[PDB]
């Protein structure tokens, strides 16, 4: 049905800094029924000081920071055109380059000023924005913490904040500057992460997102028009969507709008005015995000794509620390934890038939957690190490089967140990469920 297709967006309204606060608007963000939210006039309700995201208050801080730039054919947010312009296409490539804050910001401005849409045909996109400096944006950064604890780059409740080290652009806030057309290509978030977004203004964007249920049909037309769906850049055919019966939430986010998109959330974007976005993602101590971001995480192994959160060593920080009172959410957590000691265990024991030694390294303070230099899997508590270089500058993590894999097998490479047994078994033990 044509209602069906076109469902209405979650939306609220916070009539006083009480609200934003409230319990209730928890779990509204957080439903799984509610696959995107849209807060009007939170910037307002919490009095954020959005001039601080402003292009020129962005190019009065850090005028030379990097921006990357997507160079983008302007087009209809409902529009993908092939090359012929005769048919509507699913690929939507963009040629990369860099330019500074400084740059982007004239032709921003400079565009803006030139319609008293922009640069006619070809449009640039500058995104990427990196704002993980404390120091460099102290007074932007220190404005984020009027949200409430669970929109928060960094909260106790946030996964995220229990990696131990800097993950970039999701516990760190990521800037976009924009202009009409600059075009977000769909995605879900990196293992299904929630993520949160505010636009700055003056302009609007719009937005378009699916649920997490009907990510596999997306990925299925992603494969079928020939492009990667976890990696490439797409533009879904809404036809082809609502061909398929799958509903499309669409909505404008306008200035001081906070949009919240829930776990697997498939989302695309395009700006319809001159605006700037900033935002990052958190992970909710919920049972629906974990299953979520777990399953994410094993269908990256399987398709050979990084998970950029180490869900192995997060689960790990989360049980030494948090007290876990969800009873699903604990389970999961738990079996993940005793399925990775039998990982390493297994490890360990082949390690020790075949005769190779294994070093204990340790763990220390933000110390990152390790990935495999060709297959790019997470590389947990044993690692085999060798050296590129011929001095001891240059060392590179592999897994078990790439450190296998090798000419030489294990000859050269150093097997290290960064949690024994025991501390691993003693984590374990002391992770139960609270009341
Ligand atoms: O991922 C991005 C940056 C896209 C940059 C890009 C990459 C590849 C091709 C064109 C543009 N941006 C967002 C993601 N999710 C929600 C909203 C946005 C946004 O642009 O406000
Ligand atoms: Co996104
Ligand atoms: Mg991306
Ligand atoms: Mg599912
Ligand atoms: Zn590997």
């Amino acid at each position: 049905p044509r209602e069906k297709l076109n469902p209405p967006t979650p939306s609220i309204y916070l009539e006083s800094k009480r609200d934003a606060f409230s319990p209730v608007l928890l779990q509204f963000c957080t439903d799984p029924r509610n696959p995107i939210t849209v807060i009007r006039g939170l910037a307002g309700s919490l009095r954020l000081n959005l001039g601080l995201f402003s292009t020129k208050t962005l190019v009065e801080a850090s005028g030379e920071h990097t921006v990357e730039v997507r160079t983008q054919v302007q087009q209809p947010s409902d529009e993908n055109w092939d090359l012929t312009g005769t048919r509507q296409i699913w690929p939507c490539e963009s040629s990369r380059s860099h330019t500074t804050i400084a740059k982007y910001a004239q032709y921003q401005a400079s565009s803006f000023q030139e319609s008293l849409p922009k640069n006619h045909h070809i449009i640039k996109f500058g995104t990427n924005i990196d704002l993980s400096d404390a120091k460099r944006w102290k007074p932007q950064l220190q404005e984020l913490l009027k949200l409430p604890a669970f929109m928060r780059v960094t909260s106790t409740g946030n996964m995220l904040s229990h990696v131990g080290h800097t993950i970039l652009g999701m516990n760190t806030v990521q800037l976009y500057m924009k202009v009409p057309g600059s075009r977000t290509p769909g995605h879900q978030e990196n293992n299904n992460f929630c993520s949160v977004n505010i636009n700055i203004g003056p302009g609007d964007c719009e937005w378009f997102a699916v649920h997490e249920h009907y990510w596999e049909t997306i990925s299925a037309f992603c494969d079928r028009h020939g492009v990667d769906y976890l990696t490439g850049s797409w533009w879904p055919i809404l036809d082809d969507l609502y061909a398929s019966n799958i509903p499309v939430y669409r909505f404008v986010q306008r200035p001081g709008d906070l949009v919240w998109i829930n776990a697997g959330t498939v989302h695309w974007v395009q700006a319809t005015g001159w605006c700037n976005n900033i935002a990052w993602n958190v992970g909710p101590l919920t049972a629906y995000q974990y299953q979520l971001a777990l399953e994410r995480y094993e269908w990256n192994e399987v398709k050979n794509v990084k998970s950029i959160v180490p869900m192995i060593h997060v689960s790990w920080n989360v049980a030494r620390t948090v007290k876990i009172s969800d009873p699903d959410l604990f389970k999961m957590i738990k079996f993940c934890l005793l399925q990775s000691m039998k990982h390493c265990q297994v490890q360990r024991e082949s390690l020790v038939r075949a005769g190779k030694k294994i070093a204990y390294q340790g763990r220390v303070k933000d110390e990152p957690a390790y990935y495999c230099n060709e297959c790019d899997v997470e590389v947990f508590n044993i690692l085999f190490v060798t050296s590129e270089n011929g001095s001891r500058n240059t060392y590179l993590v592999h897994c078990e089967g790439c450190a296998r894999r090798r000419s030489a097998g294990l000859q050269g490479v150093v097997v290290l140990e960064q949690y024994r047994t025991e501390e691993l078994a003693q984590a374990y033990d002391a992770f139960t469920l609270a009341p």
